[PDB]
């Protein structure tokens, strides 16, 4: 049974898989490459991946995300404190441990952040078995380069109570790494720019490596930066909008909001390939449809500080890791994020128009990379 490399992100996750000397990253039950990190209860099931995102708008509550951020911290935890302060659902102490509370049929349930990850291993384990059409035991999973010990131990956990056999948890960046072959021994130093710019988070790593071997020099970025905040932009900029043309302020309807906010994530996806899109939204308030659209111009703008920033994270990495711009030899774009145009100009225009490394899609890149390693391991 070929050994997959699986991507754990906060907001999406993939799986991808070595064969025959290929790389394949396996689509899931919608056709997507990478499925949310979502996991819903209801009355009558349990809801995982795109399922469980599509209903979220009709089950705040119940629908559990951002497990990524609770895994292997404590409830005392400062981080864990602040991030339950904007999250729809429960998160209980137990024992000092965080626990996420939930009502499936009926019945009042609680989880710990590694069974909920679990969840969405076990998605990825049946994405790839339904594909491969034989059992996935053997896994590669990565993690980000800043997680200790005890988050290392959680993800490890997660893997194993999804019943996959966790050959060895790499780091995100060094992954990206390898996917792109970084890490072949040419007789010299290399220090490669890893910018990672995902759903909710944002890293910045800075690898040296020499003879096979990586060295991560430095680390920066945002925890709390990524796609979901150029969205909400948007959905500010659209609430404005309807309140301007109907004189109805939708802020308050929740599922007015969570529709609108879905059109815009779409619209953004498109907008890094087209100049304008769409949003055409039936009755979003009462009954008014809200038929609009954005340009990519107008959407730039909406973020502008927000991408521009994106750079300072990128100089403290330097400083840190004691290098000049002209020391570092690639530079390779990691997370959906990343797709963005304004980003890749921004970032090239820092290096003097250096050539970025982009040709893997950019939240593909991780597991693209954790296959390759997971092929190697076994
Ligand atoms: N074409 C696109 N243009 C802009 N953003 C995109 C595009 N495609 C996907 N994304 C965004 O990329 C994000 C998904 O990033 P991805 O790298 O898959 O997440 P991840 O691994 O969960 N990262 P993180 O959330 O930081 O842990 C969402 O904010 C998507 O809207
Ligand atoms: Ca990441």
């Amino acid at each position: 049974g070929p050994a997959v490399g699986i991507d754990l992100g906060t907001t999406y996750s993939c799986v991808g898989v070595f064969q025959h000397g290929k790389v394949e990253i396996i689509a899931n039950d919608q056709g997507n490459r990478t499925t949310p990190s979502y996991v819903a209860f209801t009355d009558t099931e349990r809801l995982i991946g795109d399922a469980a995102k599509n209903q979220v708008a009709m089950n705040p509550t119940n629908t559990v995300f951002d497990a990524k951020r609770l895994i292997g911290r404590r409830f005392d935890d400062a981080v864990v404190q602040s991030d339950m302060k904007h999250w729809p659902f429960m998160v209980v102490n137990d024992a000092g441990r965080p626990k996420v509370q939930v009502e499936y049929k009926g019945e009042t349930k609680s989880f710990y952040p590694e069974e909920v990850s679990s969840m969405v291993l076990t998605k990825m384990k049946e994405i790839a078995e339904a594909y491969l059409g034989k059992t996935v035991t053997n896994a590669v999973v990565t993690v980000p380069a800043y997680f200790n010990d005890s988050q290392r131990q959680a993800t490890k956990d997660a893997g194993t109570i999804a019943g996959l056999n966790v050959l060895r948890i790499i780091n995100e960046p060094t992954a990206a790494a390898i996917a792109y072959g970084l890490d072949k021994k040419v007789g010299a130093e290399r220090n490669v720019l890893i910018f990672d710019l995902g759903g909710g988070t944002f890293d910045v790593s800075i690898l040296t490596i020499e003879d096979g071997i990586f060295e991560v020099k430095s680390t920066a970025g945002d925890t709390h930066l990524g796609g979901e905040d150029f969205d909400n932009r948007m959905v500010n900029h659209f609430i404005a909008e309807f309140k301007r043309k109907h004189k109805k302020d939708i802020s308050e309807n929740k599922r007015a909001v969570r529709r609108l906010r879905t059109a815009c994530e779409r619209a953004k996806r498109t907008l890094s390939s087209s100049t304008q899109a769409s949003i055409e939204i039936d009755s979003l308030y009462e009954g008014i449809d809200f038929y609009t659209s954005i340009t990519r111009a107008r959407f730039e703008e909406l973020n502008a500080d927000l991408f521009r920033g994106t750079l300072d994270p990128v100089e403290k990495a330097l400083r840190d890791a004691k290098l000049d711009k002209s020391q570092i030899h690639d530079i390779v774009l990691v997370g959906g994020s990343t797709r963005i145009p304004k980003i890749q100009k921004l970032l090239q225009d820092f290096f003097n128009g250096k050539e970025l490394n982009k040709s893997i899609n950019p939240d593909e890149a991780v597991a693209y990379g954790a296959a390759v390693q997971a092929a190697i391991l076994s």
